[PDB]
């Protein structure tokens, strides 16, 4: 139908600033408004991670919106975490975009909790338990408290792989040992991944507990792709002129896949540009598989160059 937008009102705005809350919304002081329009609204201002609850409505000739802004999180500590150091959680915190001076949202909780104690696997700790204590601030500041309850570690009593084709689980086994589950899967990832099987993957690892959860027994699930050819190595972006030496380092006939020969390529990488006065080079590489070989693309970005002088 239709109701023309002498104007909009706001409310709840703080942290987010009217300017950009009306660039995320698909409507404007003078279009003409219906609840098809509306919802619309809603959906795009809930779109942007800024709220925690999105409400529009008409109010005479005014588009009303109104807000309720996701808490900024004024700090986050850490309780119990006896095994695990306050950096190395504060960085799985950060992976998954939970900091300081971002927002906190509330209906995540759950996940922050299982992350946390998803990551305690890593340490041999499969039966962490996490809770998250959330204290409300002066202004719409939160502070964010993570209690752990470590449990006990615990190491590998058997593993099993299903999937292979390849090689024998004795073969494959046989080189865990030279070792905690993570890094059974860290050199089982690359073994494969070192003989060209560009396309191999751990579908799924289970994880069975000992009733005192001292001991697990690990069958992991694989699937390994096919053999493939290396076709090439397109190095592109902001490189800062030195293609000539780079492409040096990036190409052979019938070579297959490595993948940590293709770390050494972007490490090669790396220890050039910073020889060069970068020194934070970033360089990303993306497979582009093709089924009847590989070309590697591989993106460099050459940081910013700093010229200190006393």
């Amino acid at each position: 139908e239709g109701f023309v937008v002498k104007d909009i009102h706001f409310e709840g705005l703080q942290r987010v600033a009217v300017g950009a809350a009306l660039l995320s919304m698909p409507v404007r002081t003078g279009d003409t408004v219906n609840d098809e329009d509306i919802s619309n609204t809603i959906r795009a201002l809930f779109a942007t991670g800024n709220f925690e609850d999105v409400r529009v409505l008409r109010d005479g000739d005014t588009l009303l919106v109104q807000v309720k802004e996701r808490p900024t999180i004024a700090s986050i500590t850490f309780s119990g975490n006896k095994s695990v150091k306050d950096d190395m959680l504060k960085q799985n915190l950060e992976a998954s975009g939970v900091r300081v001076g971002e927002s906190l949202d509330r209906t995540t909780i759950a996940d922050i909790e299982k992350g946390l104690e998803d990551f305690y696997y890593s340490v041999g700790k499969y039966s962490a338990s996490v809770k998250a204590v959330v204290t409300p601030l002066p202004r719409n500041r939160v502070d964010l408290k993570l209690v752990f309850q470590e449990g006990v570690s615990a190491e590998i009593q058997q593993i099993n792989i299903v999937g292979n084709h390849a090689f024998t689980t004795d073969e494959l086994i046989s080189h865990f040992q030279l070792q905690k589950l993570a890094g059974d899967l860290e050199t089982l990832r690359s073994y494969y991944l070192d003989r060209g099987y560009a396309r191999f993957n751990i579908d799924s690892t289970q994880v069975s507990l000992t009733p005192d959860k001292k001991g697990i027994y690990v069958t992991v699930n694989i699937t390994e792709g096919d053999q493939y050819k290396l076709s090439g190595v397109e190095v592109s972006g902001n490189l800062a002129g030195h293609s000539a030496e780079i492409e040096q380092l990036t190409k052979e006939p019938g070579e297959l896949y490595n993948g940590t020969k293709v770390t050494k390529m972007e490490d090669d990488i790396k220890k050039l540009l910073g020889r060069y006065g970068y020194a934070y080079p970033r360089v990303q590489s993306m497979p582009e598989i093709n089924d009847a070989t590989v070309k590697l693309r591989v993106n460099v970005d050459a940081g910013n160059r700093f010229y200190v002088r006393k």
